[PDB]
């Protein structure tokens, strides 16, 4: 075991060694040089954080109100129209024409209804939907257990058309419009681009579920936030074909709550109690439902049953206070077959106000006695169901919610607000969205009172789609640093837009239409500055906030400890709360001054596919530069696209944006004159296998174009893990290739070595583009053998990964994290704490499903770092029954640990592995989470317990 000062000079000079490389092949000083060489060519401006964000929420509140004055014109068109219809029972004589959205393509002669004639469109291919679109007319959707031609659907179908009219005139007055829909309450749905039923209009396998009436948009703007508890008769007499409806049952019933419903549910059989691990009221979340679901669906009958017991457990846990609720449209959901057993004293104690409704379902199919079933539901101004078999469970859920809506239309327009809902993926293909909803009333009789039978339930609700693409675009992220971003919030926390959301279902477990609910503590990595940020945000309030953060790499494979400024604003006119990240050198950023119209030519020239020898090989950020140019996965595609463009550019002067272009070619300039004045003098290095420039305008010129095949990173400068890595870390970042990896490799193409060019202007810090060396394995591992006359010897990076090694077989597989080459020594060194971790959940990630394509789970992904700062560590490893030694030296202006180990094929400490992987798992237990649960601001105005309201429709 050589001396500790013995190995430190040895580390001293591998360090020496390798940063000097890098610093002369990479030339950081040559392209900072000559960014200060050109002041004159650009303008350094400042990014105002506060103006920014009051900028951004100013323009999403403006297109938020947009389509709340669309949603106010149509509700109001729907409204005075069905005022003035007339019923009819003969179509025959007068046919009603509409398209109906699952219409085969064929010239069908004969694909009409007696009342009802097919229109036949002509479809255009559209960019911003990406289906056949036909601006000429609205397209119907009808469920396929509805049928299309009885008496309500055809007088719908009837009345619908100055919808149509109205879906023209908002589409004309706002192009950007996306989906526009009016969701009837019959089961109809009419939305204006007439388009093709996504895939299930006549094909095999594909059967067409979709009923307006359970949709997110439709569920929420039809009433008011609930407060569930549903009553199961888990009983004797229930068991066999009744048990099995009834949980089938309930599960619909619990896909019908949204995040801003609470619900338990309880079970009673002579004694009442909880079916699940919750002991109140939780949020009728994803993850909650799912628990709510499992504990349904293990549930088992038995013994003799006591509507007193339960109904006594239901109407004390509505009477709990002590936990988060939505304190409105109390509710219980009973689900019991029949029974001789009133409880009229029980409702007489608790619900003598009748502040609680009772609906009550009569599942299964049986001839027990349905009169004290029928008589709870009138007496609690509830309605009684009746669910004979699967196929009526769909229907009576949605009727509940038409019950439930009653005190909403009694309040003509204070009840006529635009709701925004959670983050969902569009039926109609189109990606995230979120449905704007306003409820439709039916206004027959109004000041000419008639006798307004059934004027108490409304028409439909109306809803209009928002693209979060479009959201996306009043956020302008290319003016910040790629560690820059915006996000906003829900009151529930939720975020409506961020980094990290992608358009995949959130995972609820173990794999074996539901929103995209992603929190904001679960979009990042939690604080506790970033719960009081949160909680902040939810208030509505605004604020700044600087401070340190671990901000996880791109990769999801390293942390570094950044340095962050968290700016928000409440967004006037809605619940949403908008933010903008911000590092400490982002607060400044390069305006290109590029008005020469021939320098931009001298500069563009450098990018046709054909001068790649003497600059590097180049690719572009597929940006939205210009409209007229589509962006491309096939880079080189785009590249020729963009070269196109730039020779006939100047006409399009409103076409697209000036500065995007502008910066990009100032970069591309500024790269070829790094390139050729310091790279195309010297051509040659033994050690370096690639040198690389990359620049936040989009420029990523690769010089040898022999690596540039083995280039694997994403065109967009912004999304590359190492640049937004290196930018917060002032200092070499060494990426460790992947292993096992099916491509190029390591070998072959190196690994990664880069750092940021860090110029001053003004004396300003910003850093606009980090250069790099491919350093090649083999000149690396000869020069760490070399040395060894002056075998166990590791180099170990951020997160533990083995960049290189001596013994020749762990360097066969190098890139791997060194936890699952000799684990012990992963433990112990985490033990002296040099090594922190962070173990966090990956709620939308894809999943091999097991045993009891690819489900969606939630993967439980650690990460590695630099615990303490200290430089040299020592110590003796306690191997069972053995004993190691070690000494660790972290290399000076590196992120790299040496580690002195001399043990190979000792006694077996090799019990386990440390496996820096992102493991499968279940998310955090839900029963633990909902005693403390994260805060949240629930709706403020809601409708329930009016005293106009008729109770006398028990059905
Ligand atoms: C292992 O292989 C060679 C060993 O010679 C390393 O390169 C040498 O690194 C030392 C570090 O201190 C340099 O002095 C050697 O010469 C230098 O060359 C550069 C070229 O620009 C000059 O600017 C310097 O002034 C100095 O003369 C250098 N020699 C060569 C031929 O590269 C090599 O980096 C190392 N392998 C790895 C992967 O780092
Ligand atoms: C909105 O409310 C109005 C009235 O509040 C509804 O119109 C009424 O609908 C009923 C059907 O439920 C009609 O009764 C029917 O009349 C025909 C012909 O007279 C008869 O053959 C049927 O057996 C049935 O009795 C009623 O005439 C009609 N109008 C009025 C003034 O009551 C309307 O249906 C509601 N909107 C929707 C979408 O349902
Ligand atoms: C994620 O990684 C971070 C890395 O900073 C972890 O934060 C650190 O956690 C340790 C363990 O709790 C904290 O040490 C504790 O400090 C308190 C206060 O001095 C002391 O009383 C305890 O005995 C313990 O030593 C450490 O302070 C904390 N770092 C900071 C900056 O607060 C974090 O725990 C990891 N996990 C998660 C889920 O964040
Ligand atoms: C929102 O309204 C408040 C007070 O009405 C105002 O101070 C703030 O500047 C507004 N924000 C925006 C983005 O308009
Ligand atoms: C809102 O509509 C007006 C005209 O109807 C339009 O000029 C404006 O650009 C729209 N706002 C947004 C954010 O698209
Ligand atoms: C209802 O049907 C009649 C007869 O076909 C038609 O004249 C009327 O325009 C229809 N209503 C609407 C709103 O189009
Ligand atoms: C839940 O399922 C397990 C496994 O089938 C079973 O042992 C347990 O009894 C079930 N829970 C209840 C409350 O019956
Ligand atoms: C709520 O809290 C109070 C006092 O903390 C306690 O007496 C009561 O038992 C709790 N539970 C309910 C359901 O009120
Ligand atoms: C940002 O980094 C500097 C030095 O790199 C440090 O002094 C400062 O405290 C950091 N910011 C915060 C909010 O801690
Ligand atoms: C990309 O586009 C270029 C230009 O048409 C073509 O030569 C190349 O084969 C394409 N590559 C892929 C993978 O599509
Ligand atoms: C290190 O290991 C010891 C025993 O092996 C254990 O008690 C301790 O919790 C571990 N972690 C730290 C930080 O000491
Ligand atoms: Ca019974």
């Amino acid at each position: 075991f050589p001396s500790a000062v013995t190995i430190k000079s040895w580390v001293d000079k591998m360090q020496e060694d390798l940063v000097t490389l890098a610093k002369t092949a990479s030339g950081v000083n040559q392209l900072v040089d000559i960014y200060e060489k050109y002041q004159d060519l650009y303008t350094v401006e400042p990014n105002n954080a506060r103006q920014l964000v009051e900028i951004a929420a100013r323009d999403i509140e403006k297109l938020l109100s947009n389509r709340s004055k669309a949603l106010v014109r149509l509700a109001l068109e729907a409204e005075k129209v069905q005022a003035a219809h007339q019923w009819r029972e003969d179509f025959a004589s007068n046919e009603v024409v509409y398209y109906n959205a699952k219409d085969d393509l064929d010239p069908e002669k004969n694909d009409s209804e007696p009342g009802s004639q097919r229109i036949k469109p002509v479809f255009i291919e559209d960019a911003n939907f990406g289906r056949q679109i036909s601006y000429q007319h609205a397209a119907v959707h009808i469920p396929t257990d509805i049928y299309e031609g009885s008496t309500i659907v055809l007088n719908e179908l009837n009345w619908t058309s100055a919808l149509d009219e109205v879906f023209k005139k908002n589409r004309e007055e706002d192009p950007s419009l996306l989906w526009q829909v009016f969701g009837s309450a019959t089961g109809l749905a009419r939305y204006y681009p007439a388009s093709p039923w996504v895939d299930n209009s006549r094909t095999p396998n594909k059967i067409d579920l979709y009923d307006v009436r359970r949709r997110p948009w439709y569920i929420q703007g039809a009433a008011s936030p609930k407060d569930m508890l549903i009553l199961v008769d888990v009983s004797g007499s229930v068991s066999g074909l009744t048990l099995k409806l009834i949980r089938t049952s309930v599960s619909e019933m619990l896909e019908t709550l949204s995040d801003d419903d609470f619900v338990n549910v309880a079970s009673f059989n002579s004694n009442a109690q909880d079916v699940s691990c919750f002991q109140h009221l939780v949020q009728a979340n994803v993850r909650n439902k799912k628990v709510l679901k499992d504990a349904v669906n293990n549930i088992t009958a038995k013994g003799i049953t006591d509507y007193k017991k339960g109904f006594s457990f239901a109407f004390e846990q509505l009477l709990n206070y002590n936990v988060s609720r939505a304190n409105c449209n109390k509710i219980i959901m009973l689900f019991t077959d029949g029974g001789e057993e009133r409880a009229q004293e029980i409702f007489n104690k608790y619900n003598k106000d009748k502040k609680v409704r009772v609906f009550t379902f009569s599942v299964g199919q049986h001839n027990y006695d349905r009169g004290p079933i029928q008589w709870m539901a009138c007496e609690n101004k509830g309605y009684y169901y009746e669910i004979p078999s699967i196929g009526a469970i769909r229907i009576n859920t949605q009727e509940y919610l038409d019950v439930l809506g009653r005190p909403m239309v009694l309040a003509g327009d204070k009840a006529k607000q635009v709701q925004w809902t959670n983050v969902y993926l569009d039926a109609l293909e189109l990606g995230l969205v979120i449905t704007g909803t306003l409820p439709v009333f039916n206004i027959t009789g109004q000041f000419e009172n008639k006798t307004n039978l059934k004027n108490q339930l409304i028409l439909g609700v109306m809803g209009v789609d928002v693209s979060l693409e479009d959201i996306k675009r009043l956020t302008p992220r290319f003016t910040l640093c790629p560690n820059g971003y915006y996000f906003a919030i829900d009151p529930n926390g939720y975020v409506l837009l961020h980094p990290n959301l992608q358009p995949k279902p959130i995972g609820v477990g173990i794999p074996t239409q539901e929103p995209v609910t992603l929190d904001f503590l679960d979009a990042e990595l939690e604080n506790d500055i970033k719960v009081e940020i949160r909680n902040k945000m939810i208030d509505g309030e605004s604020g700044e906030k600087t401070f340190r953060t671990l901000v996880k790499s791109q990769d999801e494979r390293y942390i570094d400890k950044g340095n962050r400024t968290y700016t928000w604003t409440p967004v006037n006119g809605t619940d949403y709360s908008l933010a903008l990240v911000l590092p400490t050198y982002s607060f400044y950023y390069i305006k290109a001054k590029l008005e020469e119209t021939i320098t931009q030519a001298r500069y563009s020239e450098t990018l046709k596919p054909d001068n790649f020898e003497e600059s590097g090989y180049t690719f572009i950020a597929p940006r939205d530069y210009c409209n007229d140019l589509k962006i491309s996965d096939n880079n080189t595609e785009f590249l020729l696209n963009f070269n196109e463009f730039i020779d006939r550019k100047t006409p399009n002067n409103p076409s697209c944006n000036a500065d995007l272009i502008n910066r990009v070619l100032l970069d591309a300039g500024f790269t070829n004159e790094l390139v050729q004045n310091y790279w195309s003098k010297q051509k040659n290095i033994k050690g370096v296998k690639a040198r690389f420039v990359v620049t936040d305008g989009g420029i990523t010129r690769v010089y040898p174009k022999e690596a540039g095949e083995n280039w694997q990173e994403n065109p967009e400068t912004y999304e590359d893990s190492f640049y937004k890595r290196s930018l917060d870390n002032d200092n070499y970042v060494f990426t460790a290739p992947y292993f096992n990896k099916s491509g190029p490799g390591a070998y072959e193409s190196g690994i990664m070595v880069s750092k940021a060019v860090e110029i001053y202007i003004q004396g300003k810090l910003l850093k606009p583009a980090v250069v790099g060396i491919k350093i090649d394995v083999n000149s690396w591992i000869e020069n760490f053998t070399k040395t060894s006359i002056r075998m166990d010897c590791v180099i170990l990076d951020d997160g533990g990964f083995l960049l290189m090694a001596n013994h020749d077989d762990y360097t066969n597989q190098i890139g791997r994290f060194f936890g699952e080459i000799d684990p012990s020594l992963m433990r112990h060194l985490v033990n002296i704490s040099v090594y922190a971790f962070n173990k966090s959940y990956d709620y939308q990630s894809v999943c091999e499903p097991g045993a009891a394509s690819k489900q969606s789970c939630i993967t439980e992904q650690t990460q590695y770092f630099f615990d303490n700062d200290s430089k040299s560590f020592s110590g003796v490893l306690d191997c069972g029954n053995c004993s190691r030694i070690f000494h660790g030296e972290k290399l000076m202006n590196t992120n790299l640990i040496f580690i002195m180990v001399e043990s190979k094929g000792t006694c077996p400490c090799d019990t386990r592995l440390l496996i820096q992987a992102e493991q499968t798992s279940d998310g955090p237990n839900p029963c633990d989470m909902v005693k403390q649960p994260r805060y949240r601001k629930g709706p403020d105005v809601c409708f329930d317990n009016n005293v106009l309201e008729d109770y006398t429709d028990c059905g």
